[PDB]
């Protein structure tokens, strides 16, 4: 249930101790609904509009984060008009409100955070800021023995002034691998192992910062974050 003691509401409005907002409350500066309120305890619902001195103080709805498992065939943003976005999966009021802290491509799949939090979403995706994703890349053809030493040592994309910062590559099969970078250039994966001779046949992001996909959520799921989540994923 969404509700707080009307104190706290004023105190944290008013930029006050809970005491002295209690001291308001009972001062009979305190409407809701038009009709005062001298409780301190009352429970405050989102239904309800207070008032401080005859000035309104709306209550403000809380940040909404999820951890959304991408699909094939969805976009991340409403740029391209030609595919469907991600909110398909969504059963969310006011969804169009959401937006991802981190875009993934067409068929890219995996993590994805979807938040109406923008501050939150700058401090992940901003281009000054080392957030660390990793990737489960499957691959045209088996990783070459220098290709994990050239990404330690940084590549060079087709067309670009600065090579790429250090990543590390983890080879779980021939053409399988598991790759964690922490930029956030575009189509970086892709364009890295076109650099070095190979093609990427598939893409899944497994984890952003300290966020990692569940092992359980099928893509098209989602699920909002818990508060260990939000607290910092990076
Ligand atoms: O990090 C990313 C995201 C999408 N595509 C890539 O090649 N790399």
């Amino acid at each position: 249930g969404s509700h707080m003691r009307l104190d706290k509401f004023i105190a944290q409005q008013l930029g006050v101790s809970r005491a002295i907002a209690g001291r308001e409350i009972r001062g009979n500066r305190v409407t809701v609904d038009g009709e005062i309120v001298r409780n301190a305890a009352f429970k405050l619902l989102p239904e309800h509009d207070v008032a401080y001195d005859g000035n309104p103080l709306a209550q403000q709805h809380g940040p909404r984060y999820f951890m959304l498992n991408k699909p094939q065939g969805y976009v991340c943003s409403t740029d391209d008009p030609d595919h469907p976005t991600v909110l398909y999966f969504l059963d969310e009021p006011v969804a169009w409100k959401l937006h991802a802290a981190g875009r993934l491509d067409i068929d890219t799949t995996g993590l994805v955070l979807m938040t109406d939090d923008g501050q939150w979403s700058h401090r992940i995706t901003s281009p000054r800021h080392h957030c660390e994703k990793t990737y489960l890349v499957t691959l045209e053809s088996p990783v070459a023995d220098d290709t994990a030493e050239q990404f330690a040592k940084g590549v060079q994309l087709h067309n670009e002034k600065d090579l790429t910062k250090p990543a590390v590559l983890e080879v779980i099969t021939p053409t399988q691998v598991r790759l964690t970078i922490s930029e956030g250039r575009y189509h970086q994966v892709k364009r890295m192992f076109a650099a070095v001779g190979n093609h990427v046949v598939e893409l899944h992001r497994e984890r952003i910062g300290g966020i990692t996909l569940d092992a359980d959520l099928a893509p098209g799921e989602y699920r909002p974050l818990t508060e260990e989540e939000i607290a910092s994923v990076v």
